[PDB]
DNA sequence: CCTGACTCG
DNA sequence: TTCGAGTCAGG
């Protein structure tokens, strides 16, 4: 039972200085997507408005963009961006129920108002899926049904705001919401709407040459195999490798023989075909995903791609990036790295500027573990991979070979990911006895880290959750499971999540701080992407000088740890060249 | 729709 | 038997 006005014009009482607001975009990808309905709940009542009416109404547009008129919403970034595409500015968002629910427990996977309302036993609203349907059945219902749904969602936000704020404050997470996640949401909205320009002529030429190369590699594979087969089918491949060519079976999964890259690499002393197959599968992912998949999402008139940064998805506090994912563009092998030449500035005589934190997760470990040996290495700015190599090989710095440093590098990050002697041995393709010694030597050399790893797991068991620098939480109900596998996975999460999550906290704050400084100085430079521990901007070439000092400073000073933060930076004519 | 590839941090 | 993500082809 919920009364509301299905309005056909906007009225003054709909424009109160505090309201719950629903601006409904039903398509998952909200870029240039239709706004299907609006609802407003406030001191005076409950209202549904037709977009065609309200978004052409100067009074309502004015209210939307009035920062002193405060709106509570769910997924305000979706609304903000969909309104940008309609040429309308949204300001004054003071509470976002999606972000509030996300901070309280990311494991719930809240992605609609009803799922958030369930956290407080509020059931006077339906799930979106129930109203719109699934898949090919998805559709906007008749107006009265749509209107009641939107109003119920607004009414839920109105009543849930204080309960959610109260619990966040209780959890030491209220400032995390209002001073970090909510401001970051507006910045992400800017980045998404701006998009990144693509050189489609270059990308298409790369595609044509790549198709040629693919065919050649493919034919060479069939010649080595003695037969044609679908190389992209691990099942057919497994038959060729492990039945026809009788290569050793190093690993199986529940579906059959493994053909993972790690396995195929280890089979190179038995047959040369496995190196060719690895190459083929690399080339084929470049073609399918970074040529074809990317061209499919380029907006043809502007040649821009517009990612969506999911801010309320990951369990650690990171962002993710979808349709397209611009956080996994190739860089590690030169063949793929060239894809980055197709990402260019949106204006003439602008440049790409890219800044990355150096070893942020190891510095966070050093801080949280309060390990003096690790802290001192960073204080002196010694190479942390070379230092570990000295300890695990038990040699002097001069005796550390590049391959020893490489193995020490694997130990350094592997510790942060909970690696075992088995995993390390497989990773480095070395003796498991030697891998085990590397790890023992590591923990003997960094006792503060050993103690931290022990202590954090105990804390998780005692409290039921672990926390980051800025009070983000992750609950770990499995941490006391009697089952070894389930428990071990949760213990590794206890070790890793505070580290990855704290690093997330830092760069998020850096983005807020950097943006403030950009606007203060009236620079034209602006953010395009975040890639976990790096920030990518574009700017007129004239501003590089300033950015070279401003960006690293702001990023290094975002938070103060017990070790210093270090940021590297580069710029150039394309993303590729910003190296 | 799932699994197992490749891609990044 | 090393953490957090997304997309793709095959089945």
């Amino acid at each position: 039972k919920m009364a509301f006005t299905l309005a056909d014009r906007v009225t003054e009482e709909m424009l109160a200085d505090k309201a719950a607001l629903v601006v409904e975009v039903v398509e998952e990808n909200y870029h240039d997507a239709p706004i299907v309905g609006i609802a407003v709940v406030n001191e005076h009542g409950r209202f549904f408005l037709r977009p065609e009416t309200a978004l052409a109404d100067p009074q309502f547009v004015a209210w939307l963009g009035d920062e002193t008129k405060k709106k509570s919403m769910f997924d305000s970034k979706r609304a903000a961006v969909a309104l940008k595409w309609k040429g309308i500015e949204l300001c004054g968002v003071s509470f976002d129920l999606l972000l509030a629910a996300y901070l309280l427990d990311p494991a719930q996977g809240v992605d609609d108002v009803a799922a958030a309302a369930k956290m407080k036993q509020y059931e006077a609203v339906r799930p979106d899926e129930a109203v719109y349907g699934k898949g090919a059945k998805r559709a906007v219902p008749d107006e009265p049904v749509l209107a009641e749904h939107l109003v119920r969602k607004a009414a839920a936000i109105w009543e849930l705001e204080r309960p959610f704020l109260d619990e966040l404050r209780r959890n030491e997470q209220d400032r995390l919401l209002v001073e970090l996640e909510q401001p970051l949401s507006s910045i992400l909205a800017e980045m998404e709407f701006a998009g990144v320009k693509v050189d489609t002529k270059r990308l298409e030429q790369m595609g044509k040459e790549l198709a040629e190369q693919l065919g050649t590699v493919e034919q060479r594979i069939y010649e080595l195999a003695g037969q044609e087969f679908n190389i992209n089918s691990p099942k057919q491949l497994g038959v060729i490798l492990f039945e026809k060519l009788q290569l050793p079976v190093l690993k199986k999964t529940k579906t059959g023989y493994s053909t993972s890259a790690d396995v195929l690499e280890k089979l190179a002393p038995y047959h040369e075909i496995v190196e060719n197959i690895l190459h083929y599968r690399q080339l084929g992912k470049l073609q399918s995903t970074y040529i074809e998949g990317l061209l499919k999402v380029v907006r043809p008139a502007t040649k821009k791609v517009h990612t969506i940064f999911n801010q309320a998805l990951t369990q650690t506090g990171r962002l993710s990036s979808t349709e397209p994912n611009l956080q996994n563009i190739p860089i590690r092998l030169e063949e793929g790295r060239k894809i980055r030449q197709a990402f260019v500035p949106s204006e003439s005589d602008w440049l790409i500027f890219a800044a990355d934190y150096s070893q942020i997760e190891l510095r966070v470990l050093a801080h949280i573990a309060e390990d003096d040996n690790l802290m001192e290495a960073f204080r002196r700015d010694l190479d942390i991979h070379t230092k570990t190599a000295m300890d695990i090989f038990q040699v002097s710095e001069d005796e550390v070979t590049p391959n020893m440093r490489r193995q020490a590098k694997a130990v350094n990050y592997g510790i942060v990911y909970g690696i075992s002697d088995y995993g390390l041995a497989q990773n480095l393709n070395i003796s498991r006895k030697e891998a085990a010694e590397f790890i023992e030597r590591y923990f003997e050399s960094f006792p503060g880290v050993k103690r931290y790893m022990e202590n954090i797991v105990q804390e998780a068991k005692q409290k039921g959750y672990v926390t980051t620098l800025l009070h983000r939480r992750r609950y770990l109900p499995d941490i006391t499971s009697r089952n070894f596998n389930v428990r071990s996975f949760a213990e590794r999460m206890a070790m890793n999540t505070p580290i990855q999550g704290s690093a997330a906290d830092i760069i998020k704050k850096a983005m807020i701080d950097l943006n403030a400084r950009l606007k203060e100085e009236r620079l034209q430079a602006h953010l395009l992407l975040q890639v976990h521990d790096e920030l990518i901007l574009e700017a007129p070439k004239e501003e590089m000088e300033r950015l070279c000092r401003l960006v690293p400073e702001v990023m290094e000073q975002a938070v103060t740890l017990r070790v210093p933060l270090k940021v590297d930076y580069h710029y150039g004519s394309t993303w590729y060249d910003a190296k």
